[PDB]
């Protein structure tokens, strides 16, 4: 569980984010598809994107980003009682996206990295420390639904 005091910080840095959904959700996406090329290959629908100035340009990429952290904002708010927004989101990435759990630490390891980029101030290591934890839940609980499946994997 993390204490009230961990999810202040995360939730201190997460409302720096929402002045710019869109901004961070473009930078956490690139960065994803950069740094783990596989990943870009279960997105038919930027499969097409070949270079960063291709995928910087992108709207379609864009929009997707503000889908994608708007889904993790509502999470995050929930403080670990996600149990609701949680479940259809884990069942979608398990048996129609077919995302491996190993792609959900990719991409926890790329906002933590955006995070640290665009707000040193509000993310020293505590607050670092917490924002880890918080996704290391998020994984925690979408593994369990996933075993559940038959997809833990
Ligand atoms: C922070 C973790 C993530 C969140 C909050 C998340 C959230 C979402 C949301 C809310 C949607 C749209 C509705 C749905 O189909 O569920 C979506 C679609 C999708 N996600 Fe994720 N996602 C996450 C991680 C990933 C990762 C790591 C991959 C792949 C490497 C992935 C692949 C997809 C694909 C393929 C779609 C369908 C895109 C399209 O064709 O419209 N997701 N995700």
């Amino acid at each position: 569980v993390l204490s009230e005091g961990e999810w202040q910080l995360v939730l201190h840095v997460w409302a720096k984010v929402e002045a710019d959904v869109a901004g961070h959700g473009q930078d956490i996406l690139i960065r994803l598809f950069k740094s783990h090329p596989e990943t870009l290959e279960k997105f038919d629908r930027f499969k097409h994107l070949k270079t960063e100035a291709e995928m910087k340009a992108s709207e379609d990429l864009k929009k997707h980003g503000v889908t994608v952290l708007t889904a993790l904002g509502a999470i995050l708010k929930k403080k670990g009682h996600h149990e609701a927004e949680l479940k259809p989101l884990a069942q979608s990435h398990a048996t129609k996206h077919k995302i491996p759990i190993k792609y959900l630490e990719f991409i926890s390891e790329a906002i933590i990295h955006v995070l640290h980029s665009r707000h040193p101030g509000d993310f020293g290591a505590d607050a670092q420390g917490a924002m880890n934890k918080a996704l290391e839940l998020f994984r925690k609980d979408i593994a369990a639904k996933y075993k559940e499946l038959g997809y833990q994997g």
